[PDB]
């Protein structure tokens, strides 16, 4: 590989959402993605303190200051701006730089009560790999509602293989695509054993910068590592265009604690899943490995 690119120090975000950083000790807004004013209908971000942003959230986040009980990560609502919208904020504390608050506008859900069920009996009658993988990506098309949905499965010798595959009907069929190890390297897997689930949400995104670059704790770029929104590697970003596709979900397989494979969705067009729909993949992406352990 490839094994060099510090994907966790992106120094941006994607421009879907704002991305805030708030000093443990004052409370002050001490680096943000340099939309986040914007998105966020505020007059200015960076100095501010919480108190300002908004006074609920300050109140929101002040117990998870404590050492002894952080209950992070964390997903709260909360309004904020004038005019006043509502976002969830993703709150997270990596070891240094301060706390991560990640906020997307809430919106309209994906309803899955009367497709969920079906979905979810079909894999418990799996008895084979093939099956429960079958089973997995017609679930995970069901959930999402992505144009193509696959299991990348990493095989004896660490390529990987797009082991099963579904897509509406027309489009190109990956199934049984064989690719070399290096294409998702040792260093991305291993952050996507931490962090399960990734959303591009248009390939073509023109980055947003964080302001400042380096984190004013540390002298250092600020770890991203559980960053939602976080910039994605270039080079994975032209191997995705020079397929034409244009957004992707992706959830992780944790198996013994490495990364057995992924549940991969392609969009031909621009695409989010929200909270709670991220969330649910995550849970179901582990009772699938649950389910695969046991299968060998
Ligand atoms: C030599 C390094 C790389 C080459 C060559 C390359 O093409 N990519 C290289 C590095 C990275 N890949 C990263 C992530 C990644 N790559 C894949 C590969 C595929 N996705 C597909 O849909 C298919 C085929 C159908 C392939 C072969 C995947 C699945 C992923 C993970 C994607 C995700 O989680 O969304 C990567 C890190 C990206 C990042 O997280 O920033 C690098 C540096």
């Amino acid at each position: 590989n490839c094994e060099h690119e510090e994907i966790h120090l992106a120094g941006s975000i994607q421009p879907h959402g704002a991305l805030l950083v708030v000093s443990e000790h004052d409370h002050r807004v001490i680096q943000a993605s340099a939309n986040a004013a914007e998105f966020l209908n505020l007059g200015s971000v960076l100095g501010v303190p919480l108190a300002e942003i908004d006074g609920d959230l300050l109140i929101k986040i002040l117990p998870h200051l404590d050492p002894t009980a952080e209950g992070m990560p964390v997903a709260v609502r909360c309004r904020i701006g004038n005019p006043s919208t509502e976002y969830c904020g993703l709150m997270h504390r990596p070891p240094e730089g301060g706390l991560i608050i990640e906020l997307e506008r809430a919106g309209p859900s994906i309803d899955l009560s009367g497709t969920l069920a079906p979905a979810l009996e079909r894999i418990r009658t799996a008895g084979s790999l093939r099956a429960l993988c079958d089973d997995t990506v017609l679930l995970f098309q069901q959930c999402t509602g992505y144009d193509r949905v696959m299991v990348y499965r990493f095989d004896e010798q660490g390529h990987g293989l797009v082991f099963s595959e579904c897509h509406v009907p027309g489009l190109e069929s990956y199934f049984g695509n064989r690719y070399p190890s290096s294409l998702v390297p040792q260093m991305a897997r291993q952050l996507y054993v931490r962090q399960r689930v990734r959303v591009l949400v248009d390939v073509t995104y023109q980055p947003v910068p964080l302001e400042p670059r380096l984190s004013p704790l540390t002298g250092r770029d600020l770890d991203m590592s559980g960053c939602f929104l976080r910039s994605m590697s270039p080079i994975h970003l032209q191997f995705l265009k020079d397929m034409g596709v244009r957004a992707t979900l992706a959830v992780s397989l944790v198996v013994g604690g490495k990364l057995w494979g992924l549940v991969v969705c392609h969009h031909y067009l621009p695409r989010f899943i929200r909270f709670e729909l991220r969330a649910i993949c995550k849970r179901l992406a582990e009772r699938i490995a649950t389910r695969i352990t046991a299968l060998e």
